């Protein structure tokens, strides 16, 4: 059972017109995920506040995208990573992302994982390459470390370049889904990549994400056509 | 692109309606016979007529063997596809392989077929598993021997990886062969197989007219639509 998620990335003064097409679409969200780095010295605080101009017929999922893997958020690593710590502290949050990547101080991620799951908070650990797909041996290591964490779930986008690296993106997850304990989700960017978002429960996966009106990601899906999709396997 | 196809199996008008309903997504229009007893060329002939111009009209014969209901002799089969190259309404023709036929009697017959301008489906069905990787590769390569127009494998899928193999086998063949290939992961777990087949280098899609005969069979209307998304 794939769940569907919706991403909004408003501004502090979350608007009247989108918190209106959000209960339009009730049906069709799963996990709402507020994308919060499009916010120049955002707070934790700050959130806590959007988070309640909003809080129940879904999960609150918050995220906040760093530059470096495709987002707006340019804040420091240390202060990402603060920041991230933070944000466990926010009864009214459900799940917490938090990048991966080969250069990470591992003991370091591992502490603030666990500190997020002690606070009842479900960890996505995500990773971006938009530049290719690597082989399928190295999408396994990949998910292989990520999973180490023991998070809810795991996140893994990449550019395919050609057929084989779409087969290879859902190989990796379909065989993850059979043998790891966490949820996985397995995204093969660009229009080539399509098939892996719009099927991704037949091949194991565990989210699929969408928008309420234009594209956050290599051109999104309205979740309601999402949701129809998630529907259609 | 992909070619959506309609497949019908009458019984020598509320079809032609329903077909006439859909016509903006059909493509080519599968014509089974094999749901007829003694069948004759002629008879084929009568019903494409009163079909008969915006798709490809293919015939197709379906042995018991594979899934249909044809008890034709592998005789009065293999000289019932000769036979119906006389047809000028048809423009395509499924002809079924299995490791055992007579090569040079099957070459004798496409060969035929193509002298008179008609597109050859040189086609293998397994409605109980699906082979390993490399003997989906092993099948395609033997039917694209026969150098057809289209060489066609539906097999049933028991598991994800099962549909990911013939995506893969479908795939790699569509980067070196030279004729056009169509892969069928059967059921609903190998619906995806049929909704993006274009995207794996598939050219040939099956959908139905209304009532399903399995699951996984998608109406050419729906399935045009999610075709048209990839």
């Amino acid at each position: 059972h794939v769940e569907v998620v919706a991403t909004i990335t408003p501004q502090l003064s979350i608007e009247e017109t989108l918190i209106q097409k959000i209960n339009h679409r009730i049906d069709a969200i799963d996990v709402l995920e507020l994308r919060i780095d499009q916010f120049e010295n955002v707070t934790v605080d700050q959130v806590a506040e959007m988070i309640t101009k909003l809080k129940d017929s879904f999960k609150l999922l918050v995220t906040y995208r760093t530059k470096l893997q495709g987002g707006y958020g340019q804040f420091t690593n240390d202060s990402y990573l603060n920041l991230i710590s933070d944000l466990a502290n926010i009864n009214g949050i459900d799940m917490i992302d938090i990048e991966w990547q080969a250069d990470i101080d591992i003991e370091k991620h591992q502490r603030i994982i666990t500190h997020l799951q002690q606070y009842n908070k479900e960890v996505i650990i995500s990773h971006h390459n938009f530049e290719s797909t690597p082989p399928l041996d190295e999408l396994q290591f990949i998910f292989f470390k990520m999973q180490k964490f023991n998070p809810e779930y795991v996140k893994l986008a990449v550019m395919p370049h050609n057929k084989n690296d779409v087969l290879n993106l859902l190989q990796a997850m379909s065989t993850f889904s059979d043998t790891m304990d966490c949820k996985v989700v397995g995204i093969s960017m660009s229009k080539l990549g399509l098939i892996s978002r719009t099927a991704q429960g037949v091949f194991g996966g565990a989210l699929t994400y969408g928008c309420i009106g234009e594209p956050q990601a290599p051109g999104q899906i309205d979740v309601t056509d999402l949701k129809a999709q998630v529907t259609l396997y």
